[PDB]
């Protein structure tokens, strides 16, 4: 998994245009201020052991979010971070676990539409770890 | 290289703290209008041909920008899209050629701030063709 985390003052996104492979989802639009909006890309190499590559990525993601005592957490899939991506069925699964996971860990969670071309509008706040890439195994 | 281009409403930065290899530079604040943000990784592959790598970096944002008939560009150094990068020197050599070669074809290009820590906001589009990826070998 290759996962870009960026500590922001908000993120908004609005679901415009469905791919072929766009999941049903219960919010096509979103906003979430003071967040870590963590930006993933679930890899070839996750399908081994999707359950696993989950928790990894809570995992790295608290050890970030609990650096920056942030509570408010968005999984905003993003493919373009990697050139091995997974199958869509394993990544929504994955994503989905990811939001289920952080929300049982007493995290404020909001999942960003797959598959679903998304206008969206992100401020970095800027200080020396307020972006973070990660890669992540199982 | 590694490149991910954002069709974007606005990318603004501010540049807030710096890194051991910080450029000098008066332009630590900046804002540029209905633009082709270009996040630019630079890999240790292009260290062979820098200039090259420039050129054919070029080439590609220009196929975008021509496609959406787009001729403001930031040129945004993001080490964060690559798990292979080159020198911090060969990074920003690389950049300022695309930032000087883009301007002498006509482009407006605001290039951020190379080895400081940013504040950054900006707003995708979210149509099909607003978020593109691309590798550029030289
Ligand atoms: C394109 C860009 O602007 C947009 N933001 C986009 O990335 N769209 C992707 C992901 O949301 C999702 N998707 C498919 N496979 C994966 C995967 N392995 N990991 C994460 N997401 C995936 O399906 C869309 C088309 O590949
Ligand atoms: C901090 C992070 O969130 C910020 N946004 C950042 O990416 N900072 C990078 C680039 O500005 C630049 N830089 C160094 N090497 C490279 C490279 N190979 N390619 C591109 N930029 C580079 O130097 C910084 C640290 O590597």
């Amino acid at each position: 998994m290759k996962m870009l985390l960026i500590h922001s003052d908000y993120l908004e996104f609005e679901a415009k245009e469905k791919t072929k492979i766009a999941e049903e989802t219960e919010n096509l639009k979103g906003k979430l201020d003071e967040c870590l909006a963590c930006f993933i890309a679930v890899e070839r190499e996750d399908e081994n052991n999707p359950e696993g590559t989950a928790i990894g990525a809570v995992e790295e993601i608290e050890k970030v979010a609990n650096q920056l005592k942030v509570n408010n957490i968005v999984v905003y899939p993003y493919a373009h971070l990697s050139s091995d991506l997974s199958s869509p069925e394993t990544a929504v699964k994955v994503l989905k676990d990811i939001e289920s996971i952080l929300k049982e860990r007493g995290y404020n969670v909001l999942r960003a539409p797959f598959g679903w071309y998304k206008a969206f509008k992100i401020s970095c706040k800027g200080h020396p770890l307020s972006e973070l890439s990660r890669k992540i195994v199982a």
